[PDB]
């Protein structure tokens, strides 16, 4: 009916791009490790 629908989202937004945040983060740090034999080009 009549209930915040943009709020009930981004709601799941919050939650999401807060364990999110510290997914990829704590992704980088394993990634950047296995990373050295792989890397880029330079």
């Amino acid at each position: 009916g009549k209930i915040p629908v943009k709020a009930i989202k981004k709601a799941g937004a919050a939650i999401g791009k807060g364990l999110r945040a510290i997914n990829i983060a704590s992704t980088a740090h394993d990634v950047y490790s296995f990373f050295k034999p792989k890397h880029k080009k330079k």
